[PDB]
């Protein structure tokens, strides 16, 4: 089997993507945010506290014929942004892009954080890193990806994500279509429960290539790429007026700016990412003053692959016997 399903931009900034999710029978069609940074499926539900709703779609257990109680199940995720979500959790039909899986663990919100209850467009997260970060108790379940891959011609899922426009999520299969030139692949260690990978280096700009180990996170979770504070100051070192601001809460450059491109290694192959990637407009509306979209992963303790490198790639998560991720240029 395989699936193809749409994912677009939340906003005219990319800060998120959404994918449509079908849940349940009959379908109640939810717009997730696909995670390969975790590996939780939750949703906005019936059960979610009312005051911690706006404008999401939930997920009804009760209207769907095949969901069950996972009885004793809950499930808590606070994320490194400060937000949260909790509940309980029932099994269901879940289908992407036409792949369904029977039995898949969703995890109904009784109760989310405010940085949620604000996003209307985000109805919960599908996680797509491995089942070991999964966080129901007392029995952990498996992710999507995890419970799809027997039934996959290949087992594997790309990321296609676009900029300032809509993009891809395919299970199964590589489309050979969807890049240029050849993919490179490379390890990845499961040790932490992230697809994390080594990239070999980077240039800033028409600069020379720096050779150094980065280790970090493929996450399409994430919006921006958190580096080394190393990479990140010899990057904004590079952009007139660009500083690092304690009142923002990172790197700001004049809005005026052309920004530089930055690569980064794939073992012998570089992707780059065009300097437009790496705009994140103006701080507050009408300021002067834009936000980068390359930021210090000091104070993480793990660099972060985010949107902004991932949608200049096509992106093979690889989850045979040895996982390994695929970069190609596009
Ligand atoms: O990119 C982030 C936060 C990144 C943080 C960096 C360190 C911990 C996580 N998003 C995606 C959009 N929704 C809000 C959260
Ligand atoms: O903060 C995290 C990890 C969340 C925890 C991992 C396992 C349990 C939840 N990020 C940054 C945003 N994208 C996802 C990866």
């Amino acid at each position: 089997s395989t699936g193809s399903a749409t994912t677009t931009p939340i906003d005219s900034l990319d800060d998120a993507y959404i994918t449509p999710v079908q849940i349940g029978t009959p379908a109640q069609t939810l717009n997730l945010d696909f995670d390969t940074g975790s590996s939780d499926l939750w949703v906005f539900s019936s059960e979610t506290t009312a005051s911690e709703v706006d404008g999401q779609t939930i997920y009804t257990p009760s209207k769907s014929t095949t969901a069950k109680l996972l009885s004793g199940a809950t499930w808590s995720i606070s994320y490194g942004d400060g937000s949260s979500s909790s509940g309980d959790v029932y099994t269901d039909t879940v289908s992407v892009g036409g792949l369904t899986v029977t039995g898949q663990a969703v995890e109904s919100a009784k109760k989310v954080s405010s940085s949620f209850t604000e996003d209307s467009t985000i109805d919960g997260l599908l996680g797509l890193a491995f089942s070991t970060l999964n966080t129901v108790s007392p029995t952990q379940q498996k992710t999507f990806f995890d419970n799809a891959k027997a039934s996959l011609d290949s087992p594997v899922f790309t990321a296609d994500l676009g900029y300032h426009a809509p993009g891809t999520y395919n299970f199964g299969f590589i489309d050979t279509t969807a890049y240029t030139g050849s993919i490179t692949y490379t390890a990845v260690s499961t040790k932490q429960g992230f697809w994390e990978w080594t990239s070999t280096g980077y240039a800033v700009g028409s600069g020379t290539f720096k050779s150094t180990s980065i280790d970090g996170i493929a996450d399409t979770g994430t919006t921006l790429l958190y580096l080394p504070a190393t990479v990140v100051s010899a990057y904004w070192a590079q952009v007139s007026g660009a500083k690092s601001s304690s009142s923002v809460g990172g790197y700001v450059f004049p809005c005026s700016a052309t920004l530089p491109s930055f690569t980064f290694g794939v073992g012998s192959a570089r992707i780059v990412i065009p300097g437009d990637y790496i705009d994140f407009g103006p701080i507050s509306t009408g300021s002067s003053s834009c936000f980068g979209g390359i930021q210090s992963s000091a104070g993480i303790g793990i660099n972060i692959f985010g949107d902004v490198a991932l949608k200049a790639a096509f992106v093979v998560f690889n989850g045979a016997t040895t996982p390994t991720l695929g970069f190609a240029s596009k």
